[PDB]
């Protein structure tokens, strides 16, 4: 990685193992400019506590494994860092429903941010399927 100026966010692969992928939707987060450099400059995020929840209209992502280290005083809140990440409008409805009711659940991938903002993948995977071992 010596041209671009593209940082790399997030990782995972456990679900797709454990948990057959069926499809897959796209979410953009977007936050101030400092925020951004942190994180950046840094280089760690949540591992296997972070989930994603699709409501209201839009992809939501929740992490309960923030890594980074921005509190210096003792005046702050629980480590969740809710942020919320654009969509569509038809698709997101769809996916809520089947994908939920059905028997399905969301999480997430790979999230990094290139030219100034990040982008989030989200997949879908069942609880094992298939082969029953």
């Amino acid at each position: 990685g010596k041209s671009d100026k593209i940082i790399p966010i997030a990782e995972n692969k456990e679900a797709k193992a454990k948990y057959d992928i069926l499809e897959t939707y796209e979410a953009g987060i977007v936050l101030k400019g400092s925020e951004v450099k942190s994180l950046r400059e840094k280089g760690t995020v949540s591992f296997k506590d972070s989930f994603v929840r699709i409501e209201n209209g839009e992809a939501w992502l929740y992490n309960l494994y923030i890594a980074p280290y921005k509190h210096a005083t003792i005046e702050n809140h629980d480590p969740l860092r809710k942020r919320k990440l654009l969509l569509h409008k038809r698709e997101i409805m769809r996916l809520y429903g089947k994908v939920q009711e059905k028997g399905y659940t969301i999480i997430p991938l790979k999230l990094y941010w290139k030219n100034n903002k990040v982008k989030v993948l989200i997949a879908l995977a069942k609880g094992k399927k298939l082969y029953d071992r």
